């Protein structure tokens, strides 16, 4: 399937404990791709003094298309020192790695896969 319907575990900045994907824009979208595959992915919501505390590059998902079974359609877009690969929406946030925080919510995407 072009799409994969996904819910991530929204995680508080200060709980993540794994605070980015690796060292290379191809290295953190890669990784990002099979955490969502494997389920181990999570969401921050990015506010003011979020991206600080998290490790570049960041990986954001984007709103690609303005909303199948509540599920908002996103793409991958990397982010290193003010650069972005790829092109899309507003953010609904910034991509970690999920390795058991508990989450205060959920986000219903439907991933361009």
């Amino acid at each position: 399937k072009t799409h994969v319907q996904l819910s991530l575990p929204v995680l508080q900045v200060r709980d993540v404990l794994v605070r980015g994907f690796g060292d290379s824009v191809e290295e953190v979208l890669s990784e990002a791709r099979q955490h969502l595959k494997d389920g181990t992915c999570g969401l921050v919501e990015v506010e003011k003094g979020v991206l600080p505390q998290l490790e570049q590059p960041y990986v954001f998902i984007k709103r690609s298309d303005a909303a199948p079974h509540g599920h908002v359609m996103v793409e991958l877009v990397a982010e290193l020192e003010g650069i972005q690969y790829g092109r899309s929406g507003e953010t609904l946030g910034v991509l970690v790695p999920h390795v058991g925080e508990i989450p205060v919510a959920y986000r219903k995407v439907l991933l361009r896969k």
